[PDB]
């Protein structure tokens, strides 16, 4: 059943997919540990296809595919490939599907993945299009949260920055809608979460609310996930320097905030979390780095159906 | 002994009465949980008499009254009454005592309740008359203070905000006398302690020192008892204008604190204590309003000479 | 081999002699506890010779003598003796050397310890020489390292102040050598460590970072050693009043340090350590006062050859 699935929206897994994965995740991680050299991959090549930066998403799945006993091709940069004869989307995939067993692709248009799972027989992962989905971040950070508050529900998470082309906290909000916990979004009027996204998550019973003063929630939160602003995807740099270094979490924010309050972020960061944070009991960013080789092991393994 | 005694002034209690009803306290407290319902006031009759607003004194004794099995009668708006045809307090009391076995009485005017159990053959209980004395709150407050600290001497309390006209304070300063404690008493000028008060503390020996800022006294204090400015006590509303919003409890005073810091609060506070403040080890204001139940529990059966 | 060595300068110790004589402190240290007298010493008479003022140096030293059962004879100003007539320095040492088994001195001149180490055939420990060295604070310090974090190295070390005229930090610098450890010095421009002595420490291969704000490395120091600005050694009051109250410690610098972090001082202090840091879990200078006696008794019974 997990066999041939895609991993695109966040929208498409339910509470016990997601739950399946974290679990899954937590068994290879050990298993790692004893054997230090798994082969349910052995015989599958994975394609890592990234037409945009990428240092976390590409090399924990690389990595996660050796772990699990795989080979990897693919490419960093576009430009080296064919789509530089002028090649397109569809083509690439139709082209280099006939070479692996699962497609992980990271793409500056919205829609990507969803299109090169259209015409792939080979399951295609979704590493982020444009400022739309980011899948296996969020899974990555449930798996986080659960290990770090031991538990799921009963928390109030809040999501900070950019959250308007923050692919990450738009699936990261749209997974939380399967457990009880509190949404705190902050940031400027400017960068707001979609708000069809806020509105589905309270057409199905989720406290959310909106802010622009941090401080306001900052001592009732559990987790914190701090955002980067999105650069790359404003309409020019004006429109970015509109909002540039407006927010930013160090040890004077921290000062009202709960002794296991847990700082999040997918990375990587420019300035809005100053490293004076990193020493701190609070910081954990690094340690959710870690956790995306098991999660991305379990998501590989499952959808190439070895597992 | 103990049956047919009032309690007006925390002055007319020894270390052994005080001592005996926090024992006493914990006793009823533990045997309620067992039994989940007593009866050592069966067939007793509880009046409330209460001549100015409560929350948490007519609330907690009634409270108490039917945990321990009794019955409940009384008023908490005098206008109900037939003082609104201009009956005296005395005829009140006179009257209402031929009803009930304990009186509870609460009274705008500094010795009523005095005048109360003078013309009362039933045991008097003051829930607070005018600005002078408030005794069971005293007694709960070193429940409180016993069972946080685990124990009584060795103590640094500090007093703040309203000693001119609170009640509390002047009970509580008052019963420290028996423990060997250091007491700080901070406040506007316009607001200190009853000279006569902190003199005659002084006259039995204990360290006790006036001042205005708190951050002076702050960082060696074990317990800080933060009160409200008594609006209601004041000549005029100027006279309250003058000393209004002059004193606040919250996270930046709080930077030079002990951790193990306790603060308290009779309640209500209206903004001389964040709320911020609440969700920190220090606060303990609302535990120290359930234990108004147990203690006045033992106050009741003591007095009604059931235990 | 210990019989009838002198302590001048840390230099003349190694990392085998600086381990004995803590380790041998521990010894001594518990043993006291045990017998609560102890004999090593017994017909041995140490002699204090103070040209300067001391509180810890000359009381613990003579305090040490007394607990390993020697007696004790010197003077605390020079003025009272024959200096006053005019004597030198060096007959000083030659007529007093034949009353006693060791000498304890501290003179305003640098070098004054070394002088008279040479002209006497007794051991000569010196208690601090101008603005010099100071053997046995450094011996004293870092017993109380070891005896706070456990273990000597793998620790980051801030020395704040007066790094030009302490000897304190002088000599504490140069033990340091033997130990993996990075070393901060935090100080005016103006009090800067002596060139040679960073120089050397760099020449031999120490991380060793002069800066002139203190929150540039506090945050990441587990020691922080601090100083008193030298003012007896300044050439005149005005060169003292250029770098006057320009650096100290209170809780507000103590933000941005680890919660681990340990607060040092040779004492005595005069406003560089607000008393605030007093009661904090950082402050450890009185413990390291009270570790100044079992390492001072370890020096004697070694350099007078009873243990
Ligand atoms: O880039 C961000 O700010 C967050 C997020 N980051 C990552 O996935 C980590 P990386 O770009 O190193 O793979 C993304 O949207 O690509
Ligand atoms: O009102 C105060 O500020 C303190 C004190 N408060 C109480 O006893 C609690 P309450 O008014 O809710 O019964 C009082 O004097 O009545
Ligand atoms: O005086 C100082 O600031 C540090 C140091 N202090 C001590 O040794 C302690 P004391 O002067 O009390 O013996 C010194 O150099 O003499």
């Amino acid at each position: 059943d997990w066999k041939g699935r895609d991993v695109i929206s966040i929208r498409d897994f339910s509470k016990e997919d997601i739950e399946t994965v974290l679990a899954t995740a937590e068994r290879l991680e050990r298993e790692l540990k004893e054997k230090g050299q798994l082969e349910y991959a052995k015989g599958k090549i994975l394609a890592t296809l990234f037409f945009e930066p990428s240092t976390r998403t590409r090399l924990s799945f690389e990595s996660a595919m050796h772990r699990l006993g795989g080979a990897v091709i693919g490419f960093a940069e576009a430009s080296t490939s064919s789509v530089k004869k002028g090649e397109s989307l569809r083509d690439t995939i139709k082209t280099v599907e006939q070479y692996c067993d699962v497609i992980v692709i990271r793409h500056p248009k919205e829609g990507a993945a969803r299109l090169a799972a259209e015409v792939a027989e080979v399951p295609v992962i979704n590493a982020g299009d444009g400022s739309n989905q980011h899948p296996t971040q969020t899974l990555l950070d449930l798996y986080t949260i659960k290990k770090e508050f031991g538990r799921i529900d009963g928390l109030k998470i809040g999501l900070l920055g950019d959250l308007k082309y923050g692919r990450t906290v738009h699936s990261l909000a749209e997974a939380l809608t399967f457990y009880d916990v509190e949404l705190y979004l902050i940031s400027p009027e400017l960068l707001r979460m979609p708000r069809h996204i806020v509105e589905e998550l309270r057409e199905k019973g989720m406290k959310v609310v909106e802010t622009t003063t941090l401080e306001d929630v900052i001592g009732k939160l559990d987790v914190l996930y701090v955002t980067r602003i999105q650069k790359e995807r404003f309409p020019d740099e004006q429109e970015y320097l509109k909002v540039k270094g407006s927010y930013q979490v160090n040890l004077k924010v921290l000062e009202k905030a709960k002794d296991e309050l847990r700082i999040m972020h997918p990375l990587p960061r420019v300035d809005e979390i100053h490293p004076e944070v990193d020493n701190t009991k609070h910081a954990i960013y690094f340690r959710q780095v870690f956790n995306g080789v098991p999660v991305r092991m379990a998501l590989l393994a499952l959808v190439l159906g070895v597992i």
